[PDB]
């Protein structure tokens, strides 16, 4: 069991991915309480009043989502609730809120009344990101980095004494790291530190790369953007490996090439790929989707068999890329190796939780498992 284990699996869970048809439906009951330990509920986020809030009331509230996923403290997995998101932090409220001493203090104190209310059994902060504010560096200040700090403290200082859990999700790119982070106050402070080691590449790159490339890669444009120096990087400006867990997609970034005879990695891309049936996002399909591409469409793979990177897969103008078993359990091998927290995992609802593929069900989220409790390296 990873209970017992020395290893964290965290998992976020999606309040969206109800709405989905078909299969691709996914509830708080189909979480699978082996899998985890623990689960982080995306997402609150904050309110026009300064305020944690219910990003979705009519799933979080009037059909208990909240509550029909803080079930699953009943199996000893530790639930948390996380705070903003991608979309909501587009544009300055969560800079407007970390550089305003009085409203950090009037947050502090009702998001930890939010959390006991609830149940949650802890806080897991995602603004993305401080200072640079979806990944824009101009657009945020630099006080952005020391009020996170802050904030983090003023958590951690109400949530520690009711022995409740403080997290972050965190950028892998290494310009952001600098900008937005101060390493070791964060470090010090949280429970734990999930590192989100994907989307290095995507349809904005205007060419076709690896969703999260594990090791550099002779063309790679630049030596940072990959899992292995995100990692060390993150250590190096502080934090133990034992804060560390390392995030793994479930799904992949898709493109639409140009189709000028050719389909390997860092081709000329017109637009993000079409978007999958049960997803519903251009550029983005879920892993139960791309194997179903792959079975069962032709869909043709390419694996690197250095394994510096997850497989990609092409048919027509249509490309993604994404993690496999294999993949995934070189990337789990290596958080062993380097003795992280653990791993994390986005998201549930992406993974092939319905054996659509005919691996079983969960394949990556059961390789991950199986090689977090596997003891050799
Ligand atoms: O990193 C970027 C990004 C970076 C730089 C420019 C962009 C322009 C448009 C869209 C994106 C970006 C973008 O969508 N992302 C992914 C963040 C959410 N990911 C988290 C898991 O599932 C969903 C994908
Ligand atoms: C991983 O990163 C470290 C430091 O950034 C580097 O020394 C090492 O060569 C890298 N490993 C691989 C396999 O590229």
């Amino acid at each position: 069991s990873l209970l017992n284990s020395r290893y964290k699996l965290v998992c976020y869970y999606t309040n969206w991915s109800w709405y989905r048809p078909g299969i691709g439906k996914y509830s708080p009951e189909d979480i699978d309480p082996s899998l985890c330990t623990h689960i982080v509920y995306g997402f609150a986020v904050l309110g026009n009043d300064g305020l944690m809030t219910a990003h979705d009331t009519w799933s979080d509230y009037d059909n208990r989502f909240y509550e029909r996923v803080v079930e699953y403290k009943r199996y000893g997995i530790k639930v948390s609730l996380a705070l903003g998101g991608w979309n909501d932090s587009a544009g300055d409220k969560y800079s407007k809120l970390v550089n305003d001493p009085a409203a950090r203090a009037k947050f502090v104190q009702h998001a930890v009344a939010f959390l006991e209310k609830y149940g949650f059994d802890g806080l897991d902060l995602d603004w993305e990101y401080p200072k640079c504010w979806q990944v824009d560096c101009s657009k945020g200040p630099d006080s952005d980095k020391q009020g996170f700090a802050d904030l983090v403290h003023e958590l951690s200082a109400v949530l520690k004494p009711k022995g409740l859990l403080l997290s972050a999700a965190v950028s892998p790119n290494k310009m952001v790291i600098d900008a937005g982070y101060d390493v070791p106050v964060l470090a010090r402070l949280l429970d734990w530190i999930a590192v989100m080691t994907y989307d290095y590449h995507g349809q904005w790159d205007k060419k076709t790369g690896h969703v999260a490339p594990l090791y550099y890669h002779p063309d790679d444009d630049t030596t940072y953007f990959n899992a292995n120096y995100t990692i060390h990087y993150w250590m190096e400006k502080g934090t133990p490996a034992s804060k560390i867990v390392m995030g793994m997609p479930m799904y992949g970034q898709s493109f639409t090439i140009e189709n000028r005879g050719i389909h390997g990695l860092n081709i000329p891309v017109s637009d993000g790929g079409e978007p999958g049936e049960y997803t519903r996002a251009k550029g983005f399909l879920a892993y139960y989707e791309i194997c179903d591409r792959i079975r069962n469409s032709g869909w043709t793979v390419v694996k690197d068999p250095y394994q510096r990177m997850g497989p990609y897969a092409y048919k027509g103008n249509q490309w993604v890329s994404f993690d496999d078993v294999e993949i995934i359990k070189k990337k789990v091998n290596f958080i062993k190796s380097l003795n992280l927290g653990g791993g994390m995992i986005w998201a549930l609802d992406l993974d092939d939780y319905r054996n659509r593929c005919g691996q079983g069900k969960h394949p990556l989220l059961n390789a991950i498992k199986t090689e977090l409790l596997n003891p050799k390296i």
